[PDB]
Order: C-alpha cells, then sequence, then structure tokens
C-alpha cells in the first residue's frame, strides 16, 4: 500500500496498470536526474540555491547564445550556490555542469530558387533565397524537402543546378532573415564540430565541466571528433550525443557505442522527422540505452506551458511520467528554467512526477528482461551488481550503498533498475557530479581523510551513507540495506555484498 | 518492415521498444476514435465537412454553456455535414453526437458563510456564500477548498454553526461566482442538477448517441442518469466522467453501472495532485480494457494547438501514450471548439493514433487479455477470440463483423486485434455508437433486406469488402476474416470465415 | 475439479505441478495413439478384437522375423477383427497397419551351436576374409560388413550382441581390425554389430527390405517404419522404392544411431514422421543420453507439426507381469507430457503373457497425462514458434483451437478428405478431442499418427446438395461424440468445414451447441 | 555447447527441448543425492567402499526386516568404508545413514486357496479364525477396519493382487464380493484405498527401532505410512530430546497422505515419494501425478524430496536398465527431486554397483537439461518477500552464479541452513558447503546441489583467518574434484560474526593458484 507495491506484485502488465493507486504515496527518494537549462531567470546565486533545494542535479549551459564571459559567470554562480551547502557533507548534493554545443547549422505553392552565390547574402528576397551550406547540392536530389525557420516553411526540390536549386513551396508563411534550415533524410556533410564549437569545447575543458551535450551527432566519427577536441586534458568528460535528425536515428547503434550517453533531442528531432514519429524514436533510444547500460536524456518541451503558467498541462504531466516509465535516466527543462516565469515550480513538478512514476514502473518484468538481455561475463563487479539488485528486491531494502572511485560499480547497479536508491559514496568530486546521469544514483562526496587501516576507512564511508540515508529520510534504524565494497586495499574492484541493518549509530 | 512488425515479433517488451522504427510506416486504418468538441471555430457546415474528412468520429456538445437553440443548430449542422457524404455509402462515415452534461494574500484568513452575501465579493468580506448549502457537513479538520479552477487554495481551521474559517495556502486575486472543488470530500450534491434534467430530456428529443455524465462519484449517480433517460432513452450509452477522488476510489462500482468511462483529466487534475493524474489514467484505461468497456482519454492533449499550427513534443507524446495505454478514444476540448487550427489538431490526432496503434505490443497484450478473460459457455465470445487469433496468424487486412446491436463487434474489439474491424450494420445508432470501441470502423448498409437470408449476408459482406478496398485497408488477394451468424436475429454470431479479398 | 483444470489455470509451471490432483478424474477421450506390435500373443481374430476394444489404434508388423504368408495372415486377422465392428459406423474405430522394416544389419559369423569367452583386455582380430565365415573363435571374429575399415578409425568402438560385448580398434588394416575387448561376455554366432559414432555406408534398404516394401504395397499397408535411417537420402530411397503405387504410404523414419540424431533435421524434413527408436538408440548411444535424444526429437516434431512415436520398453516388465513398474508408469506419462503423438508396445503385445493389460495401461496413463499437460504454456509457445502464413486453413485451424480453449469445448469436429485440416488442428495441441470425419478409409487409418485425432469413417453416399452433405457428416460426428461419451446435448463444439466441394478449402469455423438427436 | 548451454539460452520450453544435445557433455559435478538400500548384496566393507566410489551418498537401512544386531553390523560396515577415505579431507565424501521404519501394517491370518471374481468373501475380526482362513472366511489383525470402511469401499490383499468390494457392514465382520481373484496365501499385507486408517503413527516395533536409531547416531528417519501432521509429531516425540537433530522424512504412501500433504510437509524435514505402496494404494496411472505434485510443493517450500522405488528395477537381474528406467531417473531429476533411491537394486540384486553408477550418469545428464531460465524465474517469483538477510544473500548469490557461470557457490555453514537456502533456488553451479559439524555434512546430501565437505582443521584463534582457512579448503576441494580451476570465478558466502544465523556476505572471487 505504499510505493505502488500492490501493483508491483501483479502477474501481468495489464493488472499492474489496473492496480496503480493514487492513494499509494511514493517513497521519499527520487531517482531520475533533473537537468535545468540556466539563463536569465535562473543565474543568480540566490535563485540557484532554491533551484538546488527544488531538485536540480545538472546545470545545462546552452552555447547557442552568450559569450564565454557570460557562461563563466553562470558556472561561477552555480558553484557558489552548490558550495553554500558544503559545510554539512551529510546534506551536500553534488551538482553537475553540462556544456551544450551550438553545433553546425544551415542559415538564411510558388516557385522558389535557392542560390549559393554570395552576392545574394545581402539581398534575400521572396523569389531567390541564399543559404550558407556550400555542399547542399551534393546531399540533396529531385524530391528532397528543405525546411526553413524551425519547420514553418517547407520546399520540395524540382531541379538541380551547379550553384542553385529550384523548389516548389509546400507549406507557406513569412520568411525572415538568418533563419534555420533543416534537410530531412539527408546525409549532411557539415563538420562534426563548427569553428565555434572547437572554441567552446576547449573552454569547457578549461572550466572543468562534467559533460558535453554534442549537437547534431549523425555517426560514430562525429563522436570521435568531439572526443579528440576534448583531448587528453578532457578525457574524463562524458560525451552525451544529441540525436536530432533521421541519420542520427538510423545510425543510432554506432553513435551509442562511441558515446557515454544519449540525449533524445526532441526539439530539432521533431522538426527533422514528422512530429507523430518522435515518440517512436524516443522509446527506441531509451530502450537501447537501457539495454547498453548508458545514460539517456529525454529533452525539450516537457512542461513547456510552465514558461508562462505556475502549473503544467495534463499532456506535460503525462510526458514526464511516461519518460520515466520508458526508462529515461534524466528529464530536462529548456527555457522552463532558462527564461520562464516559475522556474522553481517547473523543477519541483519534475521532481514530484518523476517520483510517482518511479513507483509505477513494473520492476518485476523490467528486471527479468534486463537480466535475460544482459550478456554473461566473467566480470565480478557485474555479477556482484546483479546479485545486489536481486537481494534488494528480495528484502525491500531501503537502499543499495556503493563505495566507488570512478562511479563504475554504481553505474552497473543502476543499469538493472533497482527500486531502492543507490547511495554512491566517493571521494572523487567529478564521479559524484557525473553519477547524476544514471537512474537511481544518489551521489555523496566524502571529505574525510583516508584512514590508515583499510577496514576502518570502508566502515567510515559506509556510516556516512547510513547518515545520509537517515537524514534524507530514505530509511531509519533497523531497516535492511545492501552494501557493495571491494574486499582488499585499492587492489581488485567491487566484489563484496553485505546485507546489513541500518544501525542506531 | 511495415507497421512495426519487426517490433511486434520481439520476445520482450524491452526489445519491442528497441525495435520501434520511424522508417516502418503505419497502415492507412486508424483504430482510435477521435471525439471533437464543437464550438465557434467548428460549427459551420463547411468546417464540419473538412472536420469529418480530417478524422472526426464523434461531435461533443458541451452543455456547460449555450442554449438549447444554439446546440440544436450545432446538431443540425453536424447532420448536414455528415449526410453530405451519404450519396456514396461506400465512403459514408457515421458520425456520433455526444451530449456532455455539467452538474456541479498568501496566508490571509477568509470566512466562508452560507447566509446570503451575493451583494459583496471582496477579500475583506472574505469568500462569498457560494451555492453549496451542505459544505460544512462534508469538510473536516485539515480539509482543503480550491477556488477558481484550483488557482486559490484554502485549508479549514475552525468549524462553526453556519460558517467555516480558513487560512489560504495559495494566495491570489479572488473573483466572483467561480468554481469550487473539495479534494477528498464525499460531495452530497445531486447526481444530476435541475439544468441537467432539462438537458438530458433535450438529448433524448435530439436523438443523441451518448451522454458524458459529469462528476460521477458512485454507482447510484449512474443509475440516476439512466432513470432520467428512462425507457425512451434506454439505448443511449452513458459514459461516466471520473473527475475527483471519490470517483477514482469507487471506480469499480461506477464502471459496472456505466457503458463506458471518460478520464476527465481537467477537473481530475484540479481535484487530485497533478503528478498523480497519469496513475489514475492508466488504472482506468486498464480496468476498462479488462472489462471490455470503452474508455476516453480527455482534455489537454494538444492544448497548444489552440494558438499554434503544430503541437508540443509533450502533446505528441501524450496522444501516443494514451493509445499505448489502451484508450478507445482520444478527445479535443477547445483545440476544436474555439481555437485556430481546429482541422490541424484533428489531423494530428489521426496521424499520431495511427503510429501508436502499430507500436502496441500485441503479442503481450493479447496473451494478457486472453488469460484475464473468464471462460464462458457463450458461443459469440469463443467466435470473437477465435477470429482475433486467426487475424494475428494471417496478418489479415480486416475483421468483418455483421452486427445489429454492435455487440459482436464490441466482443472482437476487446481482444485488441491489429486488423481494423469493419462492422456492417443497418442500425444507424449502432453505427454511430461503434466509434466508442478501439478498431471498429462502422459502415451503414442502406440496401433493403433481401428475401433470402444467405444472399442478404453476402450483400453486407461484399459491402464491407468494397469499403476496405476503397478506404485502402486491403487489396485483392489479401486475406480477411468474416464473422456472421447462423440465423436472422442478434445474438447468434457463431461463424468465422477466412477469405481472400476478391 | 476435473481434467486437472485447477492445474490448467496456474500462472507458473511450478504451481502447475503443485496443483496436479489424483482426485481430478480425466475425461473419456484418450488422444495419444497406441501402436501394438502383433505376434504370437496377439494375432488371433479373437485377441485382435479385444486389442481394439482395449485401445489399439495401429497394428505394427515387425519384418525382422516371419514369412510373407505369416504376416499376410496377421494383416487379414487385423482386418477381420477391425471390420467386425463395421456394422455400427457410430462405434467403428479405424485401425492402421504398419510395416516395420528389418533394415540393414552387421552380423558376426559362426562357432554346431557353441559359444566362446571374451575377457577383460584380451586381443581380438576382426576379419573380412570369408575363410573365417564358420570359424569364429575368441582370437578371430568374422563380419559381413565389407566396408567396416573405411568407416572406423583408431580409437573407434565396436559393439557386439545388442551391446553385450564392446571392442576398441587399436590397429587398422586392409581386410582386418585388431581390437582390445573392453566389456567381455559370452560370444555366440550370427550376432548383431553396432558402430557408435560411425558414418555407416550400408544401403538405405536391404535386399530383404525391397521384397518387404513391395509386399507392403501389395497388402495396402498405411505406413512404413523404416529402420536405421541415417540421412535424408535414406528416406528418399524408401520413397522411391515405394514409387507411384506406394506414394500415399506414410514413411516414419526410425532414428536409432548417432548419425540419425545428428542429421535429424534433414531426416524430419524428408519424412512423414519419426519413431524414437529407443532400443537400438540405447545400444548406439550411452543409455543415460537417450532421454535427451527423445525430448529433442519430440520437440522438433511438435515444432514441425510431424508425427512422432515414442517406442520400446515402455511397459517392459508387463511381458511377464500383469502390472507395470513405477518407472514404466512414469515413462508413459512423461512421453505424453513431452508431446509424443503415439506410444508403442513391442514384446508386451507381440509375445508377452499380458497383451491386453499392457494396451489398457497405456490407455489409462496416456489419458491422465493428457490432462496434466500445461496447455497454457504449450499453446503460447506453439503459436509463437509457428510461421505467419497467408494460408486460410492454418488461420482457421489456430482460430479453432483458440476458440476450443475459450469455451472448454467437448470436441473440434473437422471434415477432411486428405486428413490435412485435422492434422493442422492437432499440431496446436488442443485438449479437446478432434473428431475427423472422412470418407477416405486410408485418411481415417493414417490420422491415428496425430495426437488428438479421433478418425471416423463416414459410409453414407455423397448427397446431391453440398450443404446437406456437409450437415450429414457433421451430425455423424455429433452422434459419434454422444455415443463415445465425449459430450452430451447442450455442450458446445467447434465445427471446421469449407466453403466449396474440393480439398484445401477448409476456411469456416462454427461454434455450435450439441443438438437433440 | 558443453552443459546443454545452447538449450539453456532458449526463450521457450519447446525450443529448450528442441536444443537438447547428446553431443553436449555434462560437467563433473553431480547434484542429485543417491540413496542406496543396503542388504546382502551390499553390506560388506569392500562392496560399500566401491558403492561410495560409484556415488552412494546415503545408506538406507530397511527395518521391515533384520534384527538390531544385523543393522548394527550394517552401520558399522558403512562407517568403516566411509572412514577409509578420511585421511584425505580434500577427497573425503560424507555418507549419511538413514533408518526406514516398518510402520503399521494390516496383516491376514493363516498353504493357499483360490478366490473367484463374483464370489462372496466374509472378512472377520473374531480371533478364533486366526488359523482357519479359507476361500469363504478371512482373518485380519486391524480391529477397527469396520469403522473406517463403508458399503462400496475396496480392500486390497497381497500387494494389491486381490481386490474386494464391501457389500454389507456388520459389528465385527464385512461381507465382500471379489473383484480381482488370485491365489490367497497366509500372513498377507492389506491396503484400504481412500480410507482414514486409524492405526497408530508408530508401531510397538517402530518405537524400539527409532530408539535404536538414536542409539546408533543415524542422520535421518524415513517414517512409513504418514497420513497427517500428528503422525510426524509422534515420530518427533519418540525421537525425543536426544534425537532432536535427526531429520524426519515423511513417506507418503496412501490417499490420505497425498490429500493432507500440506500439513505433513509443514511438520516434516522432507518427504519420500514412496511410489511402491503408493501405487498399491492409488491407481498406478495416477502415481506420476502424485509424484509431480509432491516434488513441486517440496521445491516451492524448500524442503528435500526423495523419488523412490523401481527406478532401475530390471537391474536387479541385468547389468543395464530398460529405456523406461533411464527415462524415469532423468524425469525425476527434471521434476526437481533432491534425491533418487535404489531399493532391491542395491539391497539384494546382482549389479548393485552398476545401478549406483547409472543413477550417477543419468542424474548428471538431466541436471544439465533443466531449464534454469524458467525454474529460477518461477522460484524467485513464488518465494515470499522477507526481512531475513540470509534469504536475501542466498538469492543474491544464486543470481550472481547465473550471471558469471560460476564454477561453484561456496557456503560456510554450521547447521547446514545457509546452504539449504541456496539450494532451494536451484543454481546450476554446485554448492560447496564447508562445515566442521559431521552431522551437518551427512545431512546436506538431502538437498540438490550441496556437496558437503568436512573441515577437520583446528579452530584458529583469529576469527577472520579461520573463515579464510575454510574458504581455501573449499577452493582446494573444487580444484581437486574438477569443479573449477585457477582463474575461474566462484561465489563465496560467509557471515559477519561467529555462530549460526549471521550469513549476510557474498563475494565473487577468482579461484587463486
Ligand atoms: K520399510
Ligand atoms: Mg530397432
Amino acid at each position: 500500500q505504499t510505493q505502488q507495491l500492490h501493483a508491483a506484485m501483479a502477474d501481468t502488465f495489464l493488472e499492474h496498470m489496473c492496480r496503480l493507486d493514487i492513494d499509494s504515496p511514493p517513497i521519499t527518494a527520487r531517482n531520475t536526474g533533473i537537468i535545468c537549462t540556466i539563463g536569465p531567470a535562473s543565474r543568480s546565486v540566490e535563485t540557484l540555491k532554491e533551484m538546488i533545494k527544488s531538485g536540480m542535479n545538472v546545470a545545462r549551459l546552452n552555447f547557442s547564445h552568450g559569450t564565454h564571459e557570460y557562461h563563466a559567470e553562470t558556472i561561477k554562480n552555480v558553484r557558489t550556490a552548490t558550495e553554500s551547502f558544503a559545510s554539512d557533507p551529510i546534506l551536500y548534493r553534488p551538482v553537475a555542469v553540462a556544456l551544450d554545443t551550438k553545433g553546425p547549422e544551415i542559415r538564411t505553392g510558388a516557385t522558389l530558387k535557392i542560390t549559393l552565390d554570395n552576392a545574394y547574402m545581402e539581398k534575400c528576397d521572396e523569389n531567390i533565397l541564399w543559404l550558407d551550406y556550400k555542399n547542399i547540392c551534393k546531399v540533396v536530389e529531385v524530391g528532397s524537402k528543405i525546411y526553413v525557420d524551425d519547420g514553418l516553411i517547407s520546399l520540395q526540390v524540382k531541379q538541380k543546378g551547379a550553384d542553385f536549386l529550384v523548389t516548389e513551396v509546400e507549406n507557406g508563411g513569412s520568411l525572415g532573415s538568418k533563419k534555420g534550415v533543416n534537410l530531412p533524410g539527408a546525409a549532411v556533410d557539415l563538420p562534426a564540430v563548427s569553428e565555434k564549437d572547437i572554441q567552446d569545447l576547449k573552454f569547457g575543458v578549461e572550466q572543468d565541466v562534467d559533460m558535453v551535450f554534442a549537437s547534431f551527432i549523425r555517426k560514430a566519427s562525429d563522436v570521435h571528433e568531439v572526443r579528440k577536441v576534448l583531448g587528453e586534458k578532457g578525457k574524463n568528460i562524458k560525451i552525451i550525443s544529441k540525436i536530432e535528425n533521421h541519420e542520427g536515428v538510423r545510425r543510432f547503434d554506432e553513435i551509442l557505442e562511441a558515446s557515454d550517453g544519449i540525449m533524445v533531442a526532441r526539439g530539432d528531432l521533431g522538426i527533422e522527422i514528422p512530429a507523430e514519429k518522435v515518440f517512436l524514436a524516443q522509446k527506441m533510444m531509451i530502450g537501447r540505452c537501457n539495454r547498453a547500460g548508458k545514460p539517456v536524456i529525454c529533452a525539450t518541451q516537457m512542461l513547456e506551458s510552465m514558461i508562462k503558467k505556475p502549473r503544467p498541462t495534463r499532456a506535460e504531466g503525462s510526458d514526464v511520467a511516461n519518460a520515466v516509465l520508458d526508462g529515461a535516466d534524466c528529464i530536462m527543462l529548456s527555457g522552463e528554467t532558462a527564461k520562464g516565469d516559475y522556474p522553481l515550480e517547473a523543477v519541483r513538478m519534475q521532481h514530484l512526477i518523476a517520483r510517482e512514476a518511479e513507483a509505477a514502473i513494473y520492476h518485476l518484468q523490467l528486471f527479468e528482461e534486463l537480466r535475460r538481455l544482459a550478456p554473461i561475463t566473467s566480470d565480478p563487479t557485474e555479477a556482484t551488481a546483479v546479485g545486489a539488485v536481486e537481494a534488494s528486491f528480495k528484502c525491500c531494502s531501503g537502499a543499495i550503498i556503493v563505495l566507488t572511485k570512478s562511479g563504475r560499480s554504481a553505474h552497473q547497479v543502476a543499469r538493472y533498475r533497482p527500486r531502492a536508491p543507490i547511495i554512491a559514496v566517493t571521494r572523487n568530486p567529478q564521479t559524484a557530479r557525473q553519477a547524476h546521469l544514471y537512474r537511481g544514483i544518489f551521489p555523496v562526496l566524502c571529505k574525510d581523510p583516508v584512514q590508515e587501516a583499510w577496514a576502518e576507512d570502508v566502515d567510515l564511508r559506509v556510516n556516512f551513507a547510513m547518515n545520509v540515508g537517515k537524514a534524507r529520510g530514505f530509511f531509519k534504524k533497523g531497516d535492511v540495506v545492501i552494501v557493495l565494497t571491494g574486499w582488499r586495499p585499492g587492489s581488485g574492484f567491487t566484489n563484496t555484498m553485505r546485507v546489513v541493518p541500518v544501525p542506531h549509530h
């Protein structure tokens, strides 16, 4: 009768749906990470403090707009707000910083001629239109569509020239200046990173960002170019590939294997592909990410109306819940937090919905399927991790506590989608920030010195997790928890599972 | 490579999700019924014609506003537009008419009185008399009161003889004679208001197909609606609107008494915390699917399309997920009534519904629906499930059902075939009401009853075949499933044929 | 509370096992065909009559022994006994005749009627030189398989006398093998030889088998059980030997060595069905592995929709005793649970003291086991493993099985000329008995190869009106079911017919109450 | 391609069956315990030594026959043979001793006579007919028979050879019609199908035999003709304080025992599916039903279940089994039986060793052919949720063992319980249960997949070192017995503290060199 545990026991998905209960309150932990775009509504230290208290886990910076100086100040304010809670490490929540690349762009019933001749840069007119992509003719054929201004206008190419295309307008409207262009279904040969992106990525390395959301990723070689630009110095920065067109969807597998995770970039994706197909692409990407054990971000227009209003639409409530049910590691806000009224209310709403939806997951089937789909491996940590998730379902444990340096051991627990929150204790601050990318990891940053005796140093970090869970209201004294450690100094890796009562002290 | 058939063959739900393919185009048939609220943007004969061509199946009339004269004119226009396609019965689409009833400082203190103060409406004077005489008896220590579609919130602090004193939880600017909601309360108001009795009588007179009854909280409310409809209105389907805590909690008794359900997310999300609406939606759609009774997902599905020609990504998602949940119908509430882009909103529901119907995991849904259905001696039940099984085995272009009452087609639809169900009837009301059920494409046979029974059956079967060819559901040489009876009357459906399309 | 219907409703196999109920009596119908080897205990007209009444569906004739005249007399006696019930077509049970080939053999030579002792790890030279034909001793053994040296290597085993003796080849010659004895014992004359793991190149059919097959065609047998099938080309040689005249005779391949198991898929594809020939199979492969081969063959046959027979030593002790062992009860039940279309009796019916009791026991056990099948999972798996097809009859058949589970129907009634429509129903393993109405007497006999088909031979003339002729045959099935106690008035049955006179047009399913006669 | 692992990966039971592979050889470990009845063919020290080497895990002693002196000698010989391997604890195999009671009986009076289908036979309870049993009048020793039978009831005489139907019911007599005739001898056993038999839970003789079992330090009792929970409790009380650690396996052998199976199982330490007498009591065609139901419910409750009687019956005379017998053993294993049993085959037959060896061979093949994928899913779904840490650890460990194809699950256990908890989830990998308790080690053979090993090293002063010693012992055992080698991954279960009840620690460890 709490946490949708009646529904959890159902023998079928249909009966699971039938037993979902609005009068079954959720547990206090919320597992899905919340990524908030920072902008004019949300940059002040004071607002960012409430933003964190409301449930922000990742600050997204959009490099489509704003100078290096502007963004450096946003990062500084994020860190000031974040570090204002640092005096009580029991209560300190790590907050990641994410850099979102601008990425390459194309810019600027009747007949309508596209031209590449630069004399028409200054005289864009309703008969002849200039764009900046010089290889457009190689990637388009007769029958190709061209979309202008976030898909407001639509053209179909009728004849192909050396330096020009003659098109027929399909969807009319008002054409302005310096408007965005999309090429549905094309193999676009724009570089993986623009001149501007190379500068922005180098800036992210300099600013110690935790992850990059790389725009318009179409193929594996694009991810590799981002990685090489990040270089040796930025090798620990996670690359989240943004899938935003047909080619990215079609080549998803190669992109996933090369990436540290994925953003379902529904905005541009829904311009590039028919809007009615976005949910298909969303569900396929979330499923394959869950199958690979790689973080996946659901982004854009979840709570859109809350830019103006203090409460979401029913479609928006539904969208957040269903992203979580699909299996998304990370819901996102894009302007709800950046420039809207009610930025705090939007964060709070994501928190509330995510938590409800986490209880409504059909763990019984999800766990079975994740186990059946997972390769066998001789890797001890993998075996320990699945063993720990199994044990956590068997005893309804209040948490799975994982000691981890790199984060990897906790990531391996999270891929099997326990109901119980995963308290990942690390001394590595970057590990703690990056762990937000994974469903159910509650990262905590241990600031105590390394004890001389290894056994005591383990017990110290375990007692820290115990204090965190009590203080955050995940569990109380006497409840059973699962503890994952290594057995032996820094040698080996996470291979030891203990089932322990939460102590009085 | 078509209709997500690669995904359909997956052994797990996870692999099913992983195989969903934006390049696997859907079939032309669209199974989920589209209900459109008619209002100033959508009442003209000319707009209603395009509205039908765009995919409207049910015209909803909202008796929250508008006189009988106004609504009678809307109905007339719906029928004019509908009957403009009647010359080609191959291409004629039945269109149902539905009547929707309507029977009801941040910390600063406000006294609610019942003694008449309709003359004053200020923050100083505090919250007006309101119309609800029994309010004091149905609220307790702790209770909340929501005013103006949940904009303001009050928590009751003291309980008096004639009055209750509250502290406001959520402050704002308080207007006059606005809506009040009582979260978690057992509301004593009558099942149907004085106005609703008149509106229901008017619906009987205007030959409506169904009633969406507001604010159903218990079975005895459904029974009061049924009794008001009386003998005259016994064939009018009652769809109960679940819109508060008590209706959700008593859902089972309400379902049993109703012909179907509307998940009324608008008022529901004012009554219960908005984060829990999806819970209530999924539980109601599941239980409806389990009982074989129609369920409507309603309210803000494409809300932004009131102003814009394209929906948000959350809206696209919501429509798709309602279909995936199992909703028989989706609804538009002002997207069609008063918005710009009414046609584009209808078209978008059509497009999304079709995509989502292909992405259903039929393999698991069908297993579960079969296992959760009771065994029975009923031949029609056995025939219907036999027919759905056969339709999966040969990827049939349709299941053709001859039906007088609709019931035989309803029994097919509850097992959720992929194939569209072409329901051939001579009963015009049956044909209109069939739009309540996922996958039933009703067709109204206007040919006379032949002297020979076998010929009359074959006539109706060939009509369905012509409909399917003309609407692009199937072509010559594809296989279809045909359900008929052994005997003239309703309730003898027992014969299933697997036939190639001529 | 009957037919293990509490167990039928379980959500798990484990709970299914847990709800199996000795106090839940089965229904009257028994779906698994019983094949009885006929011999001295069971050849008289009088014994064959009781044999039928006890539940024999198929009379098996073993051409390892007995002259043509002896077997012709057995066939005649089977027909006499069978046709003695033909005056009541309501109660007439078709009976198939099966010819089981001797097949190719490897045999030892002689030395009058004495034996010799092979010991421990003593040396034994096998020779192909015919001077040792009648001069076999404990130093030298003669065999008739001239190519043995080409198909065996250093390390190979050779088994002599139904696996009593075992040899390992140590040196390989032109015309000889020198072997070490592994398992000793008493070596007699003209004893059988097995070559575990070898690609034996003996012909598909022996000189004797050619005679026997010609005789089977002449005697109108329904099926051939072909021995020692090792590859698809063996099945095709049997088919070609049968030729045009024998083209309607079903070939059941007997899998009885390693190579036959390994090449099972090509053999199945070429065959009409399979016999799991556990006797010789358990001489060829370790005895502990036979259950593996049995379950693999039954599963793959169920998956292909081809008949499979479980054979040999099922009720072995009932050769001498009036009641079986607990392991034998278990073996029968588990063959049925595995999915076997037919079970078999060999010595138990051919030469034992208790032939009728053995038939009756198979009947009793089969019926209990059919109720204990977990239909819920079997049906789901059979449906998922079946290819989609545009074939109407396939869709009709699966639709009908689904409908039969939905209404707990007393039967599925199928009108069929060739048998095919009924076969298509049976492969989805309904619990309800399949009453297959045919006018073709061969169809009726052959239908026993399929789990659940109760064949009935309509003898009424073809009516002039097609609709009336259909109704006649449906009413016949209805009377059969009433008379056999499968259902009564008011119970629901499923009826499969066509739209049109010719075979391959079965596309119509009706769910009908059983009427008052 | 080695342990039916292709079949293991199938998505359906049907495809699983289809992929079963005669050319996929099993691994070394054999999980199903083999119980051998000891008698004239198998009592010598020298035969018992080979018997152990062939795979006997439990020596069963049948107290239906033989004096205390005879059985004392059998037990002594079992211990001599068992302890002849004791010098190498790496290789030593514990061998349990089991006492099987005679139990209550109904027996005829006092040379044979012919009974005919259709003819009258009056049973009497007046003792003057003790010596004067004929074709018209029969003696039985069950005085309350009249109260437990009605008009219509059946009575079976001489292991079900003769069959009578009662037609009239008297004060101290029954008049019956013979259904199945035959030759009626003297002193023959009687069965009452479907009756609530009120004979005592234990006979006068059984009380003496159980007291003798306590004296002889037996590990378990197979208690005959258990019909209800209160029968198991009477056995427990007869065993008393001194025999409180002796496992009681209830023999289900009639209708009432099957019908009241749930209450019997709850009260018992395990069950024997006694197919012998069971198939006399109930129709033989229904035995498989009772067998499958009992094995399932035992698996579901996590209590040992023994499949007994006629498994390799023909091997009393022949060196090879029938195909039905091969099948029966395989299917008992597939059903889920913890142990398989040999009766005449080891007690009095030729080929006692070959019968043991055959059980070993078949058990091992059939353990590979189990569809673990479904069995594990079902067992974990059907198990109650619990706050018990050991239960969570145990299931965690089995899950981990599937994920890394571990060569073993090593469990430190005093009472056996922690290893029993692992075994009920039916891992593929063998469970090496390290104990210092020799009784624990013997009894663990009742549970599928437990390989018990008896640590004889002294208790080290430091507790952590003493734990590591026992883990290393298990590692040495597994290497030596060929379960795993250097570098393979294994699962190790220990606890946080000394004493029983504290197992909470699971380690995934590579096997060291
Ligand atoms: K005994
Ligand atoms: Mg043979």
